[PDB]
């Protein structure tokens, strides 16, 4: 099934590269000049967002009003919400590298984060648009054998759970 999923705008902890989950921040100035540049670019399909504030701002300001689910949210990722990629403990960065055997104190392990993903993408009905995150996103492409890490505000349409069609990134 033709599904399409939104990477959010960017926020402060991307250009700091701080692991940001369920901390829920905003968008920042360009996060909101990405978003904006999605309208027009997206098929005209039911949409489904993340309930974090970046997430829902993102699919406003690219033209959607989308019912909200958490389950479409980042990993949560406990203890270690907040910390730069920079200084992460080798155990944390070989597993979100590998994206592997994941388990943060106080968080979601990987293995969680996708059977809820998953789970979510399995009960849709038809063709949506989903505002949502990195590591959803990364998820999904890696599931799907490639690759997973797209620019914020960007998209990429998936021929759930077969193959991946097309990855769009503006500028």
């Amino acid at each position: 099934m033709e599904l399409w999923l939104v990477r959010h705008g960017e926020t402060m902890w991307n250009r700091e590269g701080r692991l940001l989950g369920w901390t829920d921040l905003p968008l920042t100035a360009e996060g909101e000049a990405q978003a904006r540049r999605l309208k027009g670019a997206l098929p005209s399909l039911p949409a489904f967002s993340s309930d974090l504030l970046r997430a829902r701002r993102t699919a406003e300001l690219a033209g959607f009003s989308p019912r909200l689910y958490p389950e479409l949210r980042e990993i949560h990722f406990g203890a270690l919400e907040g910390a730069l990629w920079e200084t992460l403990d080798p155990r944390y960065k070989e597993a979100l590298l590998r994206f592997q055997g994941f388990h943060p104190p106080g968080g979601e392990s990987l293995s969680a984060f996708q059977e809820r993903v998953f789970r979510f993408l399995e009960g849709l009905k038809a063709p949506a648009v989903l505002f949502t995150h990195g590591g959803v996103v990364r998820a999904v492409l890696r599931a799907l054998g490639e690759d997973g890490l797209v620019p914020p505000g960007s998209a990429v349409a998936v021929d759930w759970p077969r193959r991946v069609l097309v990855r769009l990134a503006l500028d």
